[PDB]
């Protein structure tokens, strides 16, 4: 939910994003991956670049969640038609354009 | 900084929250301190209690990372006229009341 005391506002999920006067909520992971994309507008990110910048230089994590995580943040965009955003650029990554 | 794209408005910081049509800027551990308090509004929360909810039931922290932290908040809170909104209520803790 929603909270307001002193006049403060704050959110329980700070990972939210408006569009169209409405709310998306995301998981942090998800927000970061928007936010990479996003800060990178019109330049093609590569999925270890990805990797690096979202999970860290030196994480264990298998090198697809990237793309397990673009579907993720693709499904979020969906109800408010903003999915087609995040295009593949196949075979080496991930851009907004 | 904050970034404007498909009509999608997203901050780089997550932890923010609005007061008085403003900004304040806040990490992960002072927003999840000050949901906390407000969750509980008028209900005081004893340092051991918050301890657990914000850094979790078995932190090896030392316990008055509270009290540092809920100094933090007030300072975050003293440029917007806000900080008296987080009591001390001595020997036992803290609320927002």
């Amino acid at each position: 939910d929603i909270i307001d005391v002193n006049g403060i506002t704050i959110d329980k999920n700070a990972f939210k994003v408006t569009v169209n006067g409405a709310e998306i909520e995301l998981t942090k992971t998800e927000y970061d991956l928007l936010y990479l994309l996003a800060e990178n507008k019109n330049h093609v990110m590569q999925r270890e670049q990805i990797l690096n910048h979202v999970w860290g230089y030196n994480s264990e994590v298998e090198t697809n969640v990237v793309d397990v995580y673009i579907r993720y943040l693709r499904n979020k965009l969906k109800p408010y038609d903003r999915d087609k955003m995040i295009e593949t650029v196949r075979g080496v990554g991930y851009v907004i354009r």
